[PDB]
């Protein structure tokens, strides 16, 4: 059951818990997160990038999400465009099948933002799909979200909160502004969403680097701080960095330990399964699992 | 367009030119096949062996190359099981869509064999499907294929005329038995198929072995052999090994050269260029460029 993000979100709102979103680029990377919602009993939140999308095909993408749906009927899915930047680029994953999309414009104004979130709200609703939007980049200011979010009717919203893309989130001590999320959420009353949501657990880092990796002194959001978002008010976690470095600590070791081994099956098989086991004990953390 | 087998491999039968036909277990694959195609403009045969199906399972295999034939809807795409070993396996390829199914009975005697064969045949047949058999481990007797062409009524053959799967195909000097070849084509005037074709290429073996690989003396069929057999009336010529060489190539170098690379398009990206140049220079070799 393919379905629009907010029937998925709404429930996590409504009963505090929070919803991994798990970003793909192909078929390894999907095969995993599905195996492991399925075997948590968790609804799932699909997402792919722009640049995924480019590298895939929006065809390839909505096609092969809707050939694990039907491998899965049982589990909600929904497919999320993560952070679009252009009406246009929203539009055309509604087009092509997404039920979610995510226009990014945090960096502008907010007349701006505010104008253009609404644009995508009002194409977006008419086609039965959900929007996200983003506040803050300076973190989010409370008093602008409640206007924000009544003004333009977006189903969810990411508020900055502290957090950032990537590998290397904290040169310092981690950091969340929770007191923030918690009036944004009290203001806005809707689900909210945390992106940079990636942990780097100890394991996948161990893995990683027992592979010949280099992390350059990552550092991720501990699960403590994750577990705090979610009773905070986030409902939505978007989460990529932590799947990429797991899959790819498997893909190196392969090569290290047998330069003989061409088989694709032999370096993304443990990949997956690495991959897979983030996504599940992802599910639990933030309390998705059982949920279906 | 998604074609019976046998649309693709009658044409070049009776122009005398070859059809590679490449293996593919995931979407980095197929797609690098597809664009070698869509620009030699040559039809396509595609195949999955019974161990992609697995891992894919056969719902998405037949669901990402339909993906891709509507998107290059003018290049002729037959969808071909490799090396079934079943008839209930042929029997689920020809159910999931499968245009084309091999049946591999080649190490039981001539009447079991045909036995087999001929099932496989009347099921597939009934359904609109191509079929290729295999005949000969010693070498093919050309008396016989005639008669298994004959009796069975299948579509294409694969004679034993010295080739084997892998990358370890001639212990020591590449030869095959060209009147052999030449014998079965003129009793039989089918369709026929080379296996084990990959010619593991100069700049193949070079990129491998530069990024850290070990082929461990592996030896292909030099492109002179590979020409000869089309002269000689191979139309199918079946290409594995060469195209996960030059993609896990690629893997391997990106890995070596950046331990804290781990976005996963960084790393196949590059292995698709390399394994579309070697489908390209393939087409070109055996004859199917610009037969479109
Ligand atoms: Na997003
Ligand atoms: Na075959
Ligand atoms: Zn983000
Ligand atoms: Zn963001
Ligand atoms: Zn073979
Ligand atoms: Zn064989």
């Amino acid at each position: 059951m393919l379905v629009k993000g907010n029937e998925i979100l709404l429930k996590a709102h409504k009963e505090g818990y929070g919803v991994g979103a798990f970003n793909f680029v192909n078929f390894e990377m999907l095969n995993a997160i599905f195996e492991a919602g399925n075997e948590e009993n968790s609804p799932l939140f699909i997402q792919a990038s722009e640049g995924a999308i480019k590298y895939m095909g929006i065809d390839m993408a909505v096609g092969m999400v809707k050939i694990m749906c039907e491998r899965y009927p049982h589990i909600p899915v929904a497919l999320h465009l993560d952070h679009g930047t252009t009406f246009e680029s929203c539009e055309k994953a509604v087009k092509a099948g997404f039920t979610s999309v995510m226009i990014d414009a945090s960096h502008h104004a907010f007349e701006e933002n505010l104008e253009l979130t609404s644009k995508v709200v009002k194409m977006a609703h008419n086609a039965g799909v959900s929007v996200e939007a983003e506040l803050g980049r300076v973190l989010v200011n409370p008093k602008e979200a409640e206007q924000f979010v009544k003004e333009s009717q977006v189903d969810y919203l990411a508020p900055a909160i502290g957090t950032s893309q990537g590998a290397f989130k904290f040169k310092g001590e981690p950091k969340l502004d929770f007191e923030r999320l918690q009036e944004v959420k009290r203001l806005t009353n809707i689900p909210l969403v945390l992106h940079g949501a990636s942990a780097i657990p100890d394991n996948v880092r161990k893995s990683y680097l027992d592979a010949g990796g280099d992390l350059k002194g990552s550092k991720g959001v501990p699960f403590e701080f994750l577990q705090e978002s979610v009773k905070g008010g986030i409902n939505k976690v978007n989460t990529d960095t932590d799947l990429r470095i797991a899959f790819i600590a498997e893909v190196r070791k392969v090569a290290n330990e047998d330069k003989s081994q061409f088989d694709l099956r032999k370096f993304f098989s443990p990949a997956q399964l690495a991959l897979k086991n983030v996504v599940k004990e992802r599910m639990k953390l933030l309390g998705s699992a059982n949920k279906i």
